[PDB]
């Protein structure tokens, strides 16, 4: 549904890490997703890496996987990864953590802004916190019904 | 070392509450609860329903599978290739059974819908880091203060 897509973007904003990769090329690796305003997931990386070199010629079909317990967001997304030369996006998603890795600032020659546009994906969202979890377990013994911790669906972006 | 990074994977995987599991060439990865013990490493165990796609997918026999992990609290990130299969091991079923499993399956561990799945990793690209707590904040702050890149941790492609 539309609410599941809006909830995905809302919770993705606080997700510190995710597993990114180009389809048919190696395995997935940990990356720091950046989002603000929705539409795409943005990443800062080195030009010498396999992901940077893989999207040098053009946009490639890619995969991005999220599994965050803190936010309760679980997603396997199919999409498109590409190198972005956008100055505004680069400046927006630059941070104090990024400066530690790249000593030359946001305009460092080794810096590479990747843009992941999701196409579709299977998403699970954990509605409620520990309070609902505690209630659903108590309810499970009272009713013999399986706990409903949230929504689950396959979405087209 | 390769063996040292492998030992540390099993060491931290116990505290990982969730992971993304799936059979290769069949749908997308879905969230599952990995149950392991670092005293007996080698396999990652999952308790699921017989009516699910993962259960039905491995009913005929063992199938190539993928298990992806990404945990900031433990600093364990891994994309693993392996084999998923049905297990009729009552010892493993009883060891990894929990209060959460009682909620989903009203008839205990000997419930008709209960299905124990065993994922044996073959290989994978694993990253081990200092986490995202006190040490991570210090390491980023120290990187700025010394003109050195942060010493996050180790990364390698491992064969189990
Ligand atoms: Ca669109
Ligand atoms: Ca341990
Ligand atoms: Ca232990
Ligand atoms: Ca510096």
């Amino acid at each position: 549904m539309a609410d599941l897509t809006h909830e995905f973007w809302d919770r993705l904003e606080d997700v510190r890490s995710g597993m990114l990769g180009i389809k048919g090329q190696g395995r997935l690796i940990p990356m720091s997703p950046q989002t603000d305003d929705p539409g795409a997931i943005w990443f800062i990386t080195a030009k010498g890496t396999d992901l940077a070199k893989g999207v040098a010629a053009g946009p490639q079909p890619a995969q991005f996987v999220v599994s965050d317990d803190g936010e309760g967001l679980y997603a396997d997304l199919d999409g498109t990864l590409e190198r972005s030369t956008d100055r505004e996006a680069l400046d927006e998603f630059w941070s104090f953590v990024a400066d530690a890795w790249f000593d030359g600032g946001q305009h460092d020659p080794d810096v590479c802004l990747l843009k992941f546009t999701p196409a579709s994906g299977e998403i699970s969202i954990t509605e409620g916190g520990g309070a609902r979890f505690l209630y659903e377990i108590a309810k499970a013994h009272l009713t013999d019904e399986t706990p409903d911790m949230g929504e689950q669906a396959t979405v087209t972006f």
